[PDB]
């Protein structure tokens, strides 16, 4: 069950996202993690977040979905509380080092990472989603991203900077 | 959670299979279910199985993976006993009519269906799998298909006919 | 010429549709037949059509385009009366069992099947068609679907139910 | 029916080949015609064929499959003598200018063109064909290409040069 | 460095265009050159250009991007004056025969070819471009195509015919 | 010319690699950079390289090909000494921050990064390359990777560990 080899970790590029949504091509978790890392780096710096917080979010962004090399990438609505608790233990066996980073992550770094994880999905579907259901998922994810940020421990000024950067970015995507 | 609309059921063609395996293109559950239905029809008749048993397996084959319109298509190794029990209840809420057909299916029809469900995957990867991991998965699925058939309630003569047809088919695929 | 083997019938997933229309990906006849079957099942029941009529349309839907494993999937405008008469005889040699089902099909089951065969194409292009010509073909097929239904032997109440379901479905596709 | 506009002729790149054969991607008739033209140019010159003969074959190669913008690209085995006679008249209405070039083509230019038309298909499948059926079609086309060349009006020395170039080319493709 | 073999020239279909722009699929230089040739042929004749000028533009269109079999297809904005001078010498070593045709091309044939080379790209992106950046590139290329034509040695009447045909074509693409 | 915006950096996933080589799909520079980063992290640690050296190679791996968002991804054989000198200055204007990291990189970190940059390409083509030319490029890149490592400043023990890990990885890819 545990992922221990580089040949297995390289299969991040063989893991297809958007399993229940029509898209122009099958996006993999490697390109997703690189783009989430990029957003953490750029938007964490734009929001004036502490260097240690941005570094922690970037480090997590690069490996955060590695358990999907075994589990597959399940659609967010499927992950109900009872399923997520079972998945938490399974993912801890698959990628113990990722579980350790997750357990150490400061709340501010977690909120920067989660904002970027969701923003990357909205930005991806803006270009590559096909059809009414994909349109609805893109808009639902944007609504969820905003609500989570608004209710987060991030300072209002930081939330505003993140939304300022997100809106500017999606307009040119 | 429950699937109630034709526009949702049509999304069987938007559900991508092989979420953790490299393939030439993203196969969807609609083409998979049609091919499993075809194998149940042809191989059930070739094995001289009772018409009622073949009909039951074909009817189940056409809708068996419909819950994946909500859950996504998780890789078989991920479905451990504890996860499968949680998934059974969730899938019963998603597609109650499919759960009812599954609960009514006779053991012989279930074994014909399962043999065809797995054979379709091996046949698909024979043409469309890419790389060492896909090669291993194709061979593991074939080994699992054979072991399940060998330990099933199907008569030895029926198991032999099914293996006779499977081997002839894969050689020309 | 005759299709006699399961390895040949499995090639329904190797037969590409939309040979002269730009699309996001090459849809195959297996996913098409599964979706047409689904529409016959759901919309035949929604329209309150007799169970025997719905069953006949569903049975035909699952195999109706199998001759295309040999002929290829020719674009509808190409099939003029003189060509269709030649193709009828060729297809009868390729898939005699499909020709027998076609010859037995009741007019009401044929009209439910044809409405669903065309509706599936319009629904597919709504999501996956690319460009002006694909847009025109999607709209021409919808116009043809409506005209055929309006001039059919189906009761006005059944035609209205089918159009009610079609419009609701395409709006969410 | 007649193709009269540049926007229609540009749809050569929207016409998918290999309608009944599994391939890595959908090759269009525009890339096919360019490659057939290239083979006529290079191999006609390598075989020392008269400049007028090579020019005629190249000119035909560039437009030879244009009627498929309306008809679709039917698989060669489907084109039986009776169907080909009906298709000849239909294609003459679709592309009268292509029909005129075909009617004027000298036997030697026709044989250079046909050798290149078939060789391009074998070369394409060598790289992009997937599965047993595609393998068989690639080998059947090569056998047909050789038999037609061997029975043609081309001088033995020209046939040998064409086969010499074909074998060298496929080895490095 | 020099391209000398037919197996290398056949790789025109392995050279992907739009290296920095999101598209529905990877268009190759073979389909591009065929479409540019088609536009030169049709639009050169529609504009009443001399037969020798149209022939020269068509001949160049068919081979003009062959050096990209070695260089790759670099995005137009990247080709600054200093880089283009270095590339001119490299391309002359790669495809000496293409360099000779380019050096012989009359200004009017060059302007017909360049108008068609750019128009083909705008027409391609109209159907197959994805996202804001692809939209901007499509519109920038159209602006560049118009400005170059307006400042060219072509007679105003010829420029008007070319724009008349371009606008009619894109409206139906 | 300079890349200054996150919406531009996100286009790493719109930059297609392998511009002159046939592949199963168009790999982008984002998935490439993530995989190169992964190889630097895992193989740098496996080789017992100093933590500061591994960190420097990983940091460079994540952004090393960002200038290709403007330049496109040119094939390695095209980058001759004279072209590389011109490209060095252009890339310094496009991504000044990447140029600064490159200028600061220690020789050992550069050799770990370059080994991983090339190994990722060989591993990618092992699964996704199509045809004779792609096969030759995969083998040429492996030969180049080995020769550069053998002539590098890395200790023989480190070179042996890197080759030990590379061979184990490719066997299971
Ligand atoms: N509402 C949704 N419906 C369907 N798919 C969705 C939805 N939200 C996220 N996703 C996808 C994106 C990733 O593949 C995965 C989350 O990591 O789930
Ligand atoms: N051993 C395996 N590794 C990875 N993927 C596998 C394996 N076996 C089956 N699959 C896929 C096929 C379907 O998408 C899905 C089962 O419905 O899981
Ligand atoms: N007007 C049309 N133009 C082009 N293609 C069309 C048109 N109508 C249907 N099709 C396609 C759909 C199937 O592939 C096939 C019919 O089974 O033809
Ligand atoms: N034996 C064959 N089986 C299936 N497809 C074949 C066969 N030979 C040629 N083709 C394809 C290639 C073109 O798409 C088209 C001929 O222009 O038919
Ligand atoms: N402004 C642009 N930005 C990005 N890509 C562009 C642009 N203009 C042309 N192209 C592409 C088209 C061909 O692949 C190639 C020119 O032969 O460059
Ligand atoms: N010998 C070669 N022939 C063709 N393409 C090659 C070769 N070596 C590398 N590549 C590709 C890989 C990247 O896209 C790019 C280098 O970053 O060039
Ligand atoms: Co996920
Ligand atoms: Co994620
Ligand atoms: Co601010
Ligand atoms: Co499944
Ligand atoms: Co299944
Ligand atoms: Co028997
Ligand atoms: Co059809
Ligand atoms: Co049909
Ligand atoms: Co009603
Ligand atoms: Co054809
Ligand atoms: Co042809
Ligand atoms: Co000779
Ligand atoms: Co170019
Ligand atoms: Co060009
Ligand atoms: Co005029
Ligand atoms: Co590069
Ligand atoms: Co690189
Ligand atoms: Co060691």
């Amino acid at each position: 069950l545990q992922i221990t080899e580089t040949y297995e970790r390289l299969r991040a590029s063989h893991i297809s996202r958007w399993g229940i949504v029509q898209t122009t091509y099958p996006q993999n978790i490697a390109e997703h993690m690189w783009r989430v890392w990029l957003l953490c780096r750029d938007w964490g710096a734009a929001a004036g977040m502490p260097q240690h917080t941005v570094r922690q979010a970037c480090e997590f962004a690069l490996v955060h979905d590695l358990a999907e090399i075994r589990t597959g990438d399940a659609p967010t609505p499927h992950k109900t509380p009872e399923l997520k608790e079972l998945l938490a233990g399974i993912e801890a066996q698959i990628v113990p080092e990722v579980a350790e980073l997750e357990a150490t992550m400061a709340p501010e770094a977690r909120e920067l990472w989660k904002f970027c994880d969701t923003a990357e999905a909205v930005l991806f579907l803006k270009v590559n989603g096909l059809g009414a259901h994909a349109y609805d998922v893109q808009h639902l994810l944007m609504e969820q991203m905003k609500r989570r940020l608004m209710d987060s421990v991030l300072d209002v000024e930081v939330q505003d900077e993140l939304m300022f950067q997100f809106e500017r970015t999606i307009k040119k995507t």
